[PDB]
């Protein structure tokens, strides 16, 4: 799952764990 944050693409399995790191930049 890739969650993307102002141009950071974050693709982790898991969206949860995509966003702990994704929103802890974003």
């Amino acid at each position: 799952t890739c969650v993307e944050c102002x141009x950071v693409k974050v693709c982790r399995p898991d969206p949860e764990e995509a966003r702990r790191e994704a929103e802890e930049r974003c």
